[PDB]
Parts: C-alpha cells; structure tokens; sequence
C-alpha cells in the first residue's frame, strides 16, 4: 500500500498547471454515446476512472483511444449493456443509461454491492427517465431502461438537487421529441461544461448554471472537438497550499469564475489574490493566515470538496474559526488525524471549532476521503518533521500527479511502497 513520506516545513510557492476536471470529463465521456460522428475531448486528466470509462465505452461498441485528449467514435455503438466487471469500480457508470435509451431505445447498467441506485424513495435518475417516457426495471442486479420509439420532452421537477441525475436527464433530453425543462437543476460548473459539450455536438440547451435548464430535443447529434474545463477543486487545493505556507502561487489553465466563494474566503484569510482570463495568483506575502468562517452549501456557494482543505487552513491560522457542513455533516475524518499532528479542534454536531496553532508536527496519518487525504499531504508539507500519509492511492484517483506538482512548488515528498 503506497504512502507519501513528507518532510517539513517547506513553503509551497511557484506555478502549477491545473488539470481538466474528472467530474466534467466523466459525464462528457458518457454523453459522447449520443454522438454519431467523431469527437475529440481535450484536457482529460489521466486518472483511473477515465480508463475504466474507456473500457466500458469500448464494450458498448465505441472506438476509443487517448494520449492529452480522448478520441471517441460512437457511430457504431451496438451493445447496450454495461456489465458488472466493467462497472464494479465506478458509480459513474450509471451515466451510460440515459444516452443509450435516448439514442437506441434501450439500455441497462449493472448495480454492484454498495450501489444505491433505486434505493431512494425517489431516485432522480429513474424519475427523470420515467418522466421522459422510459420504463425502468430493477431486476437481476441491473437497472434496465426501455422506450417504444423516442423519449418525449417533459417538465421535470427534481425534488432534490442532484448533479448525477441532472446529467442523466439533460443528456437524454437532447434526443427527446419536444422540450424538456429541468427545475431545481444542479448548478455545478461540471453541469455547465457537460451542457456546453452537448451544444457543441448540435444540442439545444439553455439555462445551464441556473436552477432551470431547458432542452429542445433534436433528431441526432454529430461530432466536434471540446476542451474539458479546469478542475476547480484541484485549483483550490493548490491555492490553499500557498495560503497555509506563506507562499505565492500562480495557477495556470484555471477558470476563476468557478471559484468565487473559495477566492472570497481566501481573501478573508488574508490572501492577496489576482485573476486573469486563465490564471489565478495567490500571495500571502509571508504571513500566517487569519481564521475564517466556512459554511458548505450547493454551488455557487462554498464547496464541500474544499472543506477539509479550509479546515487545515483554520488549524494553522491566527484565531478561532468554525467549519460548518450543510452537505456532508460528518465529513470530518481529517480532524482526528490533524489533531495527532498537533492541531487543536472540537467537532460539535456538523461543525468543527478550530483553534489555530503556529506549527504542526509530523505524524503517521490516513484518511480515505480524497480531499481529506490531500489535505494531510499539505499538512505534512508545513509540519515540523516527517509525516507519513497512508493509502494515497485515494489521492492518485482524483488528482493527476499531485506529487510532481507539489515537488515543483518546493515540497519534499517521496512515494514509498508498503512500509
């Protein structure tokens, strides 16, 4: 089990190039099942789920290959079933359902142990496709969809905001007969990116980014070249890296408008921030951060995927600050780990009261959540001594070569193979 051995303290400063967002690349890759002509998806990070997705698409009859781009030719897709062995490691596989039923009138995806599709009183993937006219069956370890003819546009009200189901419904609606209006739609930048990709193929969609998305169905989608947007969470992670170490960093290949809440919170912490069309610079001017108040909420509000990172920021800041989760109320496993590194904090209900200390101390730590794990690596960079972060494969799956990026910023980090 690989680990990262980090030697601190080190100021993290310089430049980093932000990779494409896996959370946008995945729905775009599945949306490509709708394309009748070749598609080139650019700026796709090299991460496990991307490979898993390519293997699944191939099984469906898609011709795929990759490098910086992933080239897709779904013209001859002829198998409409995503098997257990190809989906067991990735829940995103559910996104094959909508496109398949919308373009070929049928589809099915295996549901492995731990998969909660159909378990909610109202599963929005199922609800949305049913509203569009599909008949959904949950049988023999699969979720199956079918429709006689084409799907039909409908006014669909999502009873909860769901990025997952918004992608499913929006994607399938592009080939439905008529207009579909999605109310209470997820507003995440990845939804916007998926919508713009579909439009690039010839789809008619408006309202992406707002709580209401309107799709006017078309007979077919063609092809095109589309560049995946920057990973806003990776960006925030590196901005935090500089913010907690007195450094100055410039993030290249970034998209500032996906991070309004995060940048505003860093300014409250004392960061000197500037932005350009494709870059963001953060400069602490050698100063320790000031404690801030953080409250996670649905985009465009402060993102829960940056919560662990800002908890770390508060734990080395001047003053007492509070972290409040309204999305994942017990997403605090990074706290006990940081406490073993000398951090001072109390977890109370859905909040963490942080009492910032001047310097952390190295320890052997581990968190299974991707963002928490990355935060522990950052903590090791600024702590006094040696920090060993275990099970870093979790990071490997969500960040593209974070080791190389941190090293180029000044980190003393080494990947170690099993103890």
């Amino acid at each position: 089990m690989d680990k990262f051995r980090v030697q601190g303290p080190t100021r993290l400063q310089g430049e980093v190039t932000i990779s494409g967002a896996k959370n946008a690349a995945l729905p775009i890759l599945f949306a490509a099942l709708l394309a009748e002509e070749p598609v080139e998806i650019q700026n796709v990070p090299k991460l496990k789920d991307i490979d898993t997705t390519m293997k699944l698409l191939t099984q469906l009859g898609t011709k795929v290959e990759r490098x910086g781009s992933v080239w897709i030719d779904a013209s001859n897709v002829n198998n409409f079933s995503a098997p257990y062995d190809l989906v067991k490691t990735m829940r995103a596989s559910i996104w094959a359902l909508g496109p398949l039923v919308a373009r070929f009138g049928q589809g099915q995806v295996s549901l492995p142990g731990g998969c909660a599709i159909g378990a909610r009183p109202v599963d929005l993937h199922i609800f949305g496709l049913e509203k569009l006219g599909a008949e959904i069956k949950l049988e023999e370890g699969y979720v199956k969809a079918s429709v006689n003819g084409r799907l039909k546009g409908a006014h669909i009200v999502m009873d909860k905001v769901s990025v997952g189901a918004t992608v499913t419904i929006m994607s399938a609606a592009t080939l439905a007969e008529g207009t579909t209006i999605i109310e209470n739609a997820a507003r995440e930048p990845e939804i916007v990116d998926t919508a713009n990709f579909l439009v690039a193929l010839g789809a008619k969609i408006s309202g992406q980014g707002t709580d209401r998305i309107t799709i006017e169905g078309v007979e077919r989608l063609g092809g095109g070249v589309y560049r995946v947007l920057p990973d806003r969470i990776e960006t925030g992670t590196f901005l935090v890296a500089a913010a907690i170490s007195g450094g100055k960093i410039v993030c290249r290949n970034a998209q500032p408008d996906t991070l309004d809440a995060v940048l505003a919170k860093l300014r409250e912490a004392g960061a000197d921030i500037e932005t350009g069309e494709d870059w963001i610079s953060l400069d602490m001017h050698g100063k320790r951060p000031k404690a801030v108040t953080v409250r996670t909420a649905p985009h465009p509000a402060f993102p829960t995927d940056m919560q662990a990172q800002f908890t770390l920021l508060n734990l080395v800041a001047e003053g007492t600050g509070v972290i409040t989760e309204t999305i994942f109320e017990n997403r605090f496993m990074h706290v006990p780990e940081l406490i073993r590194m000398g951090a001072h904090a109390e977890i109370e209900s859905n909040t963490v009261i942080c009492h910032g200390v001047e310097k952390l101390s190295g320890a052997q730590v581990m968190a299974t959540d991707l963002r928490a794990s990355a935060s522990l690596v950052l903590a090791g960079c600024i702590a006094e001594g040696t920090t060993v972060v275990d099970r870093i494969y979790h990071i490997d799956r969500g960040y593209e070569r974070i080791e190389d990026k941190l090293r180029a910023l000044g980190a003393n980090i080494e990947r170690v193979k099993g103890e």
